[PDB]
């Protein structure tokens, strides 16, 4: 895989609520930039790679946010609308396609809890459009599966897998900007920079086509 | 003006060298998000608005970086190429157009020293393409002109205008990530959040069409 695209979404609620995306962040890193990272105990927080492409967009949903979602993300439908944000629409799809076309192929999306949340929700949003999906040629992986595989390989002898728990266990500092799409992508990147060659090997061996991801719910 | 688009570029050198862009960052903020900001002396560093759209892209140039440019930005042509970055091309123009089409109109670009560097350089890059410019319906302002107008209005009775100097004079802390496109956009945003209604009034009254900007050099 040439490019890893760290992905995170905010949305109006949990899966039971048939949620709609309110924020999306993609951070594209060439594999070389990750291989080149690198410390101590606790190690200092790694510096992000220098060469990165980033896209972060706020998106007006078609339904209200649940209280918990609004309160942890700091977003609401009414605030997004008063600030002129547009819906998840065909122009957004064109934007995503052009952004992906700038990345060396093949590309793999990497999201924390992606299999149960981000990937099926993104597929739901894309299925509502008239434009072919810009993600149909991409791959994806759930970073939690990679971390758990690393744990089993490093301690076969034998915990929160929240993003913040993992980061704090690694670096003994709390993360910043939790439950913002960009903040959570940056926290995930910092976690993956801890042992980057093992994220890469997991991705190279266990990535799957994004076209296999089923929508979270029907439209 | 509905949307302010904070803009900064990195490139291969100073204007005499006929430079090419190596990094571009746009940060779009609705005027409401800035009006809603707000402290002390020195005031604490303002929190950025919650609702923002961001695009940051690294770009392979057609010529080598000068030593000073490479050393302050941390970019080089060879590093950008080995990480698969593409040139400034028509797909990038499509990406910029789709990003701008998500913003409420009219939009005004805001860049620090934009009139003498960022705006004419961006116009040079866009002039090389076969696609009509995505910026031809936008406006622009140089943030330095706005700050100097604020100084004259606040002390008619009577210094570095470097981005870092201004930030440090305001907040008594050094900025972070200097000479990265995104870091410098974020520093500029923090400066503008000091007295946001006066950036806005300057923009509302003195913005000019980006189509008036002449290329930095001929192609
Ligand atoms: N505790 C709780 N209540 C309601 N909705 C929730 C909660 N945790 C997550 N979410 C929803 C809304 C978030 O935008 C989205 C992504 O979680 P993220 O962790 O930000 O990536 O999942
Ligand atoms: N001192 C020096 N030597 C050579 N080239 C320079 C120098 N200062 C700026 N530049 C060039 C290269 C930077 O990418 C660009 C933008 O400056 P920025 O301040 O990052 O926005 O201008
Ligand atoms: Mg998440
Ligand atoms: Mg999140
Ligand atoms: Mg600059
Ligand atoms: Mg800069
Ligand atoms: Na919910
Ligand atoms: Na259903
Ligand atoms: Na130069
Ligand atoms: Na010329």
């Amino acid at each position: 895989m040439q490019t890893l695209i760290f992905l995170d979404l905010e949305a109006t609620g949990l899966p039971s609520s048939r949620p709609e995306v309110t924020e999306l962040c993609l951070l594209a890193v060439h594999r070389r930039a990750l291989e080149n990272t690198s410390q101590g105990h606790p190690p200092p927080v790694p510096r992000p790679p220098r060469v990165v492409d980033k896209l972060s967009l706020c998106i007006a949903p078609g339904k209200a946010c649940s209280p918990g979602a609004s309160e942890i993300t700091g977003l609401s439908k009414a605030e997004l609308e008063v600030q002129g944000r547009q819906r998840f629409d065909d122009n957004l799809a064109i934007l995503l396609r052009a952004f992906l076309q700038r990345q060396p192929q093949p590309c793999c999306l990497v999201a924390h809890n992606g299999d149960r949340y981000d990937f099926p929700l993104l597929q739901t949003e894309l299925a509502r459009l008239s434009t072919p999906s810009p993600l149909d040629g991409t791959f994806c992986v759930d970073s939690i599966a990679a971390l758990k595989a690393l744990e089993q390989a490093s301690s076969p002898s034998g915990k929160s897998y929240s993003l913040g728990s993992i980061y704090t266990r690694l670096y003994w500092q709390a993360p910043t900007d939790s439950h913002t799409a960009e903040g959570d992508v940056l926290t995930l990147l910092s976690i993956c920079q801890w042992k980057p060659q093992a994220l890469l090997q997991w991705v190279d061996e266990h990535a799957r086509p994004f076209s296999t991801v089923k929508p979270m719910y029907g439209t």
